[PDB]
């Protein structure tokens, strides 16, 4: 495809999921070449993988002393509209979190998207590999198409499930919102995070039981986020990416391992 940047200025505004923090994002039109960067206070911080600072509980990215927290929803839109030339302006510390999934940043951008005048370079998957941490795994093999499998155990009444995005397939992920367990939360906001979490942005799940009064949107509708998340963290390659991949369990920290030891043999 055509490399894509956005036709005009497009801001989205709420608070942060991690910080607790109200913060505003202005998403900036470039041209063929630049990539996608974030902004702040006037430094220019690239969608790499060298710029992780930090993987538990969301991705997060920093340089020369200016840092941004979860970036991973808004990459995985940027990703699977294949966006590849923006500047997305953050005044704040952390990306808004919105209702916890995709949907808003998708619909808008969507709408709004300037063709440019020549191809996508993508990342294309070489050859098979596979990352491990801990009964964790993921897997990469070459493909035509981006495919993404995830597959969770979880220690509630979901028991296993697994989901697969393809190409064309793009609505089947970016409703899905970011969970949380209860018995999980007293550690997360002990460690510093989940400061803006409620059941307005987050699928909260106990043992045998929804919290949110709506319920969940799709019966694994936590699967299909965690696949939502791999896509997002896949564009820290710099590149919209070509590959088959599956994840077993995997989160943020062994995305990025991915992401790195893809890096390193394709350098
Ligand atoms: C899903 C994944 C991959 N682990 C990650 N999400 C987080 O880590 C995360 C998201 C929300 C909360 C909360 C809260 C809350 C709350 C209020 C108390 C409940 C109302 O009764 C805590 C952690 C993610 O989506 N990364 O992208
Ligand atoms: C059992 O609780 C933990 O160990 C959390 N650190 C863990 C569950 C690994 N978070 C997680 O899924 O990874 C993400 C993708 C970084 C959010
Ligand atoms: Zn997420």
């Amino acid at each position: 495809g055509l490399e894509k940047t956005v036709k005009e200025k497009l801001s989205f505004e709420g608070v942060g999921i991690h910080t607790g923090e109200y913060s505003k994002l202005i998403i900036h039109p470039e041209k063929e070449g630049t990539g996608i960067r974030f902004f702040k206070n006037g430094v220019y911080i690239p969608a790499r993988h060298e710029f992780v600072v930090h993987t538990n509980h969301s991705t997060d990215l920093g340089f020369k002393g200016q840092r941004i927290k979860t970036v991973e929803h808004i990459l995985s839109v940027l990703h699977l509209l294949e966006i590849t030339n923006v500047t997305i302006e953050v005044i704040g510390n952390e990306i808004p979190i919105l209702d916890g999934s995709g949907w808003e940043f998708y619909e808008a951008i969507r709408k709004n998207i300037l063709n440019q005048n020549r191809e996508i370079d993508y990342f294309v998957v070489e050859e098979p590999i596979i990352v491990e941490d801990e009964g964790r795994l993921i897997k990469a093999e070459p493909s035509d198409t981006l495919e993404v499998t995830y597959e969770g155990e979880f220690k509630n009444f979901l028991g296993r499930q697994k989901f697969t995005f393809v190409e064309g397939n793009e609505e089947e992920i970016v409703l899905a919102r970011t969970f949380a367990f209860d018995w999980e939360i007293e550690h997360i906001k002990k460690v510093g995070l989940g400061k803006g979490g409620s059941l307005k942005n987050t699928l909260v799940l106990g043992k045998d039981k929804v919290y949110n009064p709506e319920g969940l949107r799709y019966e694994n509708e936590p699967v299909r986020h965690k696949v939502f998340d791999l896509i997002g963290d896949l564009y820290l390659l710099g590149s919209p990416v070509k590959g088959k991949f599956y994840s077993f369990r995997g989160g943020h920290s062994l995305n990025v391992k991915l992401v790195k030891e893809l890096a390193k043999k394709q350098k």
